[PDB]
DNA sequence: CGAACCTGGTCTTGACTCCATTGCCGGATTTGTATTAGACTGGCAGGGTTGCCCCGAAGCGGGCG
């Protein structure tokens, strides 16, 4: 929760996934986020083994 | 018993004053409408965290002509 910024939550739901709700609208997974900050799949696996 | 009175109003008549009530009539003001020729071309922007309940909508896994 930031001062007047936009929210972000990173929540594990039912299943054993992580959807990562940025700013009020229907989730998400990890992967498409840290791709989108620029991550690879490769980076995703060496930070996240 | 009558004469004369003077006074209760009762009502009218005429003369005079005042005053509203239109009626123009002109100026003040008030409200509406139109017109300005360099070019100018897709909004800010904010909030929002309760909890429970009922119900209806969209979707995903499951089978099938």
């Amino acid at each position: 929760i930031p001062s007047r910024g936009a929210w972000l939550e990173f929540d594990v739901d039912k299943r054993d996934t992580v959807g990562v709700r940025i700013d009020r609208k229907r989730r998400q997974p990890v992967t498409v986020l840290l791709k989108a900050l620029g991550w690879t799949s490769e980076q995703i696996v060496e930070r996240f083994g």
